[PDB]
C-alpha cells in the first residue's frame, strides 16, 4: 501493499528510496546506543536510523525507526519526512503540510472500514508470553526514570458511550511485565475520555496502544483537531479514503490493519504508578522529578512479521516533538482565529522558541478596517487562543504584519525585537491554563498549571490605521528593482559566490 | 609603511591577502550601486567589496571599502575582520576580541605622539576649491534623505578644557557644498562635548572627521568607552604603541597621520539642518521622516594619494551597527556589573535580537553565595546597566547560568525561551532612558525617549540556592562519555554524515 501514507511499512521504505534511511544492521543497545545515535541525527539533521539488529529482539520484536518526523539537512526538502507522511511531494512547504492537516476540517468525515484481518495480526502473545520488561525497549536518556517503549504511538480510547474514538500520541514507560506507566494530563483527549469512565466508575478504560501506524494518522494524533472528533474520519477525509482498520482480541476497539506493534489492555481509573523523569521537548531532563502517572495494564500483544517501533529522542532541537507539537498547534491555532473572525493569515511556532511561541501573521487591511487598537486586538486574540486547548502548549503569541514569512524564524525574531515595546506592546495572561513541562513553569518560581503566558503585539502603530510607513533597509526594498538584477546578473563576474 | 592594525591601507592589503577582497576596478556608481553590492555582501557574508572606479571620483577622491567590519562566511575565521582591526590571529573569537578591547580599561593610557606629517597631509583642497556634492558620496539607501558621507570615519571633538579629545562614529550627509548635517544626541560623547560648547556660549566647537582611520582606533570610536577618557590614549595602552597624529591646518585638533581622508571645520553651536532619513541598524527606513540634525561646516578637506572612504551600507543582518556597536556594547557592560560587584562572566548582544538584547552570564557559583532571588538580582542589574550610558542602546537584558555560550544566539534562544516565565521572571524599567532609533520606541505606541526596557531573568530557581538540578536532553549531557565517544568514532561507518 500500500501507499507511504497508509502503511509505515511503506514509509520506511519510501525514506529509504530518498536516500533519508540508515540501516544498521550489526548490534545496537536500546540501552542508550540506538536514542544516543538518533538524537544526533536530530541535531545535525541527518538521516533516519533503522536499527535492525537490536540486543534483546527476540521472535520479532523489535527493530526500530528513529527520528521519524525530523527534519532533513537541505532546505528543498526540509521538511520532506512530514510529507511522505501525508502522500505530498517531498518539497512541500511547511505552507502546504499545515493547509493539509486543516483540510479536513470542513469535510464531511469518511468513517473508517473494518476488515477481518490485517498483518497486524502476524503475531500474537497472550498474557502468560510476553514480558514487557524482556522486549528490547530503548533507555532514551541516561537520567529516564523508565524505559520509554512509547514515544511515536497512538493511543486508542473511546468515550463510554461509544460516539468519539479518539487517537493521540502521549509518552508511556514500562512500569512490570505487564503494565505501563503515561502522562494523562488535562486538557488532553485522553485525559478527557478518562475522566469519562472515572466519573461512570463501572470499569477501567478499554484501550489499545498502536505503533507504525499509517503515517497520516499518526500525524493526526499529534494534532489538537476538536473536542468530539474522531480522528479515524478526519484522516480518512484528509487523505480521500476510509483507513482499514481490525478489531482487537481482546477488546472491542479497532486498530489500524497494518500498524506494526499492538498493545491491547486497558487505562486504570484507579490505579498510579510511578512516571518519568524524561529528557523532554523543551530540552531538559531533571533527574529524580519523579511523580505518579496513568497506569494501562497490557492483556495481549499482536504484531507483524519483522516489527519496526517507530522511537522519537526528543529534546533539544530538532524532532518531532518540535516539528509536529509545535507545527500542528499552530495550525489548529490559524484556523482557530480565523472561525473567531480574526484576521489571521497564518501561524508557526518557531522552533527558535523552542516552540513556545506562535507567531500569527495578519491581514492588516482587514485589520485596519477593524478600526481597534493593539491593546484591544491582543487581548482579543489571547482570549481566543489561551482559552482554548490549541493553545495549551503556546505561552507566547507573536502578532505580525503581511509582510513576514511566520515559517521563517530570523524574520519572526526580527519583528519580534524590532516592533514590540517590551511591556506596553504585550498583554500578560495569568489567568489561563499553563503548560507546566516548560521548565519556568513546572520547575519555575510561579504555579505550574496557571498563567505565564502573553500576547507580544509586534504591529507597528500605523498597520492599526493607514499602512505599513516603512521599507526596510535591505537589499530587496532598498534598491531599485533594475539596480537588484543588475547586481544579481553581475555578482559572479566581479567575483563573488 | 605600517602593520594593519594601525594604517587603514595595510588594512585593506592585509583583506586582499586573506582572500578577503573583491577589486571592482569598471564603473560603479555611488547613487546606490556601491551600496547594493555592499548590502549583499553583508547578508551573506561574502568578500569586502573594494570600488576602484568610482563614477564621480576626482582628483583622487575617492575609492571606497564596503563593509569593513562585517562577517565571513566560515565559521572558523567569522569574525576575521574585526581581528584585523586589532593584530589578532583571523580564527580569533569573539571573547578574545572583546578582552582585547577591554584591556586597556586597567592600563595607563599610552598618549600619542605628534608628527610633522604624514600620508594624510598628500592633497589638500582649500574652501574654494572642494564642493561636497560634486564628490562620489553614496547614496546608500533609496529613500535616504541625503547622501551619507559619513558612516564609518571618526568624528574628533576637544572639551573647551583640552582635557579630554574624543573619538566617535556618528553618521552625517552632505547638506551643501561645505557642510554636513548629522546625529549628536544624548547620551553619545559628541553630543556631551557639544553641550559643554553650547554653555560657554563663545563660539562654534573646532571639528575634525577622518575617514581611513587606524583600524584599531574605529574600534574604540564604536565603544562606549567611560566618559571623560581620550580614545588616542586608550587605544594606545591597547595596541601597545604611542598612536602618531599630526596637526590639523585649519584648526588645532590632531588627526591620525595616515587617515585616507580628513574634514576639518566646525560644528556649530546654534545652527542645525534637515537630516536623515536613514536606513539604520535596527534595518528599517522611515521615508520622509526628516527632523532637524547638527550641522558642520567644513573648510579644508586633506587626504591621501588615491583615498579610500570605508562606507558601512546598514540595516537588516549584518554589519557593522551589529558586529561592532552591539559587541562593543555588551563588553563595556560586562565591565560594568563587573565593577559594581555583579558575578558577570560574559556578555554579548544577540545578532537574532537586532542588537537590541545583551545576554549576561552569571556565575552561579558567586550568585549562590550572594543569598539573592530573581526579582532583587534582576532590580540591581538593571539599576546598573539601564542608569548607565553603556546600557543606552540595549532594550533587555537577558541573565542565563553557567552552562550557556551567550556567544551562541541559538542558545541564548533557547534559555530564553525555556527559563524565563513572562511577566513574573522579568522587571520592567520605565524611568530610563530610551533609545529611540529602535522603531518601536520612536516610532510606537510611548515616548519615544523614555522607557522601553526589562530585565528578563533566565536563571532557574536553584541557581539562586543549592546548583543547578538539570541534565540537557542532548547528545552531550544525556549519554554518558564513552557511548558518545563510540557514537562518533562509528558515524560514518554506519553510513551518516
Ligand atoms: C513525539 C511526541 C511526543 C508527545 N508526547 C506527549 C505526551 O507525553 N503527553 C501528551 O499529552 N501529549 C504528547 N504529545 C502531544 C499530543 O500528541 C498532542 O497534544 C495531541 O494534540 C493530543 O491529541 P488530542 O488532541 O487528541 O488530545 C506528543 C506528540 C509527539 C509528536
Ligand atoms: C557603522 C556605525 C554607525 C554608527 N552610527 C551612529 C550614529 O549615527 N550616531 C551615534 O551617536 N552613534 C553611532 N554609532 C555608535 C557610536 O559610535 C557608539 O555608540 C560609540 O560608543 C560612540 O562613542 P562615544 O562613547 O565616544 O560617544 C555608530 C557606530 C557604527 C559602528
Ligand atoms: O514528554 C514530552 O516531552 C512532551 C509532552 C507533551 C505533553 C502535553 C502536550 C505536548 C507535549
Ligand atoms: O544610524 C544608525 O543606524 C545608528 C545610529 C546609532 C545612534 C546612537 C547609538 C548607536 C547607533
Ligand atoms: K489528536
Ligand atoms: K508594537
Ligand atoms: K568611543
Ligand atoms: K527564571
Ligand atoms: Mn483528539
Ligand atoms: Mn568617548
Amino acid at each position: 501493499a500500500q501507499p507511504a501514507h497508509l502503511c509505515f511499512r511503506s514509509f520506511v521504505e519510501a525514506l529509504k528510496v530518498d536516500n533519508d534511511l540508515v540501516e544498521i544492521n550489526t548490534p545496537i543497545d536500546p540501552n542508550l546506543e540506538a536514542a544516543a545515535i538518533t538524537r544526533r541525527v536530530c541535531e545535525t539533521n541527518d538521516k533516519a536510523p533503522l536499527f535492525n539488529n537490536l540486543i534483546g529482539m527476540k521472535n520479532g520484536l523489535f527493530r526500530i525507526l528513529g527520528a521519524p518526523g525530523s527534519l532533513r539537512k537541505s532546505s528543498a526538502d526540509r521538511y520532506g519526512r512530514l510529507a511522505r507522511h501525508l502522500a505530498l511531494p517531498p518539497t512541500a512547504s511547511m505552507r502546504e503540510i499545515l493547509d493539509k492537516m486543516l483540510s479536513a476540517s470542513d469535510m464531511p468525515p469518511i468513517p473508517p472500514t473494518i476488515v477481518p484481518t490485517g498483518p497486524c495480526k502476524e503475531n500474537s502473545l497472550d498474557d502468560s508470553e510476553f514480558d514487557l520488561t524482556e522486549l528490547p525497549v530503548p533507555l532514551i536518556h541516561k537520567s529516564d526514570g523508565g524505559k520509554y517503549i512509547q514515544t511515536y504511538g497512538m493511543h486508542i480510547v473511546q468515550s463510554p458511550d461509544g460516539t468519539w474514538t479518539n487517537w493521540s500520541i502521549a509518552r508511556a514507560m514500562v512500569h512490570d511485565k505487564n503494565h505501563l506507566t503515561g502522562l494523562v494530563i488535562p486538557p488532553q483527549h485522553i485525559w478527557q475520555i478518562h475522566q469519562m469512565w472515572k466519573k461512570e466508575g463501572r470499569s477501567d478504560v478499554p484501550w489499545a496502544l498502536a505503533f507504525g501506524v499509517p503515517p497520516a494518522a499518526i500525524m493526526a494524533s499529534s494534532m489538537p483537531i476538536p473536542d468530539g472528533v474522531t480522528e479515524a474520519g478526519y484522516v480518512g477525509a484528509m487523505t480521500g479514503s476510509s483507513l482499514e482498520l481490525v478489531k482487537c482480541d481482546t477488546n472491542d476497539l479497532y486498530v489500524p490493519a497494518t500498524s506494526e506493534i499492538v498493545l491491547e489492555g486497558t487505562l486504570s481509573i484507579s490505579e498510579t504508578g510511578p512516571e518519568g523523569p524524561f529528557g523532554e521537548m523543551h530540552g531538559y531532563i531533571f533527574p529524580g522529578d519523579t511523580h505518579l502517572g496513568a497506569k494501562y495494564k497490557v492483556n495481549r500483544i499482536t504484531y507483524r512479521n519483522n516489527a519496526i517501533m517507530p522511537m522519537s529522542s526528543c529534546g533539544r532541537l530538532t524532532d518531532e516533538t518540535h516539528t509536529m507539537i509545535g507545527s500542528l498547534a499552530a495550525a489548529e491555532i490559524r484556523k482557530l482565529c480565523q472561525q473567531n473572525d480574526l484576521p489571521i493569515t497564518d501561524a508557526f511556532a518557531p522552533f527558535e522558541s523552542q516552540v513556545t511561541w506562535v507567531a500569527l501573521r495578519v491581514d492588516t487591511e482587514k485589520l485596519r478596517a477593524m478600526k481597534t487598537t493593539s491593546e484591544g486586538f491582543r487581548k482579543r486574540v489571547g482570549d481566543v487562543v489561551f482559552n482554548h486547548k490549541a493553545g495549551y502548549t503556546i505561552h507566547r503569541l507573536v502578532l505580525v504584519g503581511d509582510d513576514i514569512d511566520v515559517y521563517e524564524g530570523k524574520d519572526v525574531l526580527w519583528a519580534f525585537s524590532t516592533r514590540c515595546r517590551p511591556g506596553m506592546d504585550e498583554t500578560l495572561f495569568e489567568d489561563v491554563r499553563g503548560f507546566p513541562l516548560i521548565p519556568y513553569m513546572g520547575h519555575g518560581n510561579g504555579p505550574a498549571h496557571r498563567g505565564g503566558k502573553v500576547v507580544s503585539d509586534a504591529l507597528m502603530p500605523t498597520e492599526y490605521t493607514t499602512g505599513r510607513n516603512w521599507e526596510a533597509a535591505d537589499f530587496n526594498q532598498s534598491y531599485p528593482e533594475d539596480l537588484k538584477q543588475k547586481v544579481l546578473d553581475n555578482w559572479t563576474k566581479m567575483g563573488f559566490s
